[PDB]
């Protein structure tokens, strides 16, 4: 299990209300803990002590020696335009050389389209 | 009427099917009589020929000498995750240091969260 995606040595805990507590002997342990929780959104899971903190609600980042606070999984990597359930483009185009109105044009010329997405060359439109 | 976001110089045409032909003196007087029709997302106008031609579509570019394809507006300048009717945001956070699977989790663990965008260091949570 991966927990590369996150800070193990800078003191990142999170203050949300827990699902469980155990004590487990690694930060991959504590992720394979929250995995087992469907409900489990991110961990934090303290060095010095060896708890292992399960969370089901968003983050709440703050600052307590030995934490680490890690997501349910770190497959997770889209940071643009992400959509939870996936969802598929309606379109998706090559505008090199155009400017974002000319994608905010084709959203509003394409029925359906709700949001639209410009990054490199590709403008891509999405209905909700 | 800025016409500035767009290039007029490289023979850029769009072949949607149009709403009006007209002729006119330059690429600002084409983008007004783009606004002035409430279903004109883009315009083609020709340098040399001054046709100006409004269109209600989605833009389908071509090269054809002389053209310039302008949108409704250029005052729309959004790239990274683009609603059509704006929708704030459910939940604006500082994610410094944190990896894209943190802000992922934070929409899981968010009631009506359908979406998140992380660039640089915000985290943002929307619903449809
Ligand atoms: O690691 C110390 C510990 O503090 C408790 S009370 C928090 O809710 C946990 O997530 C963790 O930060
Ligand atoms: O400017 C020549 C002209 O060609 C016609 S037939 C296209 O639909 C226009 O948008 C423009 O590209
Ligand atoms: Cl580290
Ligand atoms: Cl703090
Ligand atoms: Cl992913
Ligand atoms: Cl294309
Ligand atoms: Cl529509
Ligand atoms: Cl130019
Ligand atoms: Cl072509
Ligand atoms: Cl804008
Ligand atoms: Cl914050
Ligand atoms: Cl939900």
């Amino acid at each position: 299990l991966d927990v590369s995606c996150f800070a193990h040595d800078k003191n990142i805990g999170s203050r949300t209300e827990q699902l469980s507590v155990v004590h487990v002997a690694s930060a991959q342990d504590c992720m394979k803990e929250c995995q087992a929780l469907p409900t489990c959104s991110h961990f934090t899971y303290n060095k010095n002590s060896k708890k292992c903190h399960l969370k089901a609600g968003a983050p709440e980042f703050y600052t307590y020696t030995g934490d680490m606070t890690g997501p349910r999984s770190c497959e997770h990597n889209c940071s643009d335009a992400c959509w939870m359930d996936g969802n598929n483009p309606l379109a998706v185009w090559d505008y090199s050389g155009q400017p974002p109105a000319l994608c905010w044009a084709a959203c509003m010329g394409t029925p359906g389209c709700d949001l639209y997405t410009f990054q490199g060359m590709t403008c891509k439109l999405y209905s909700q």
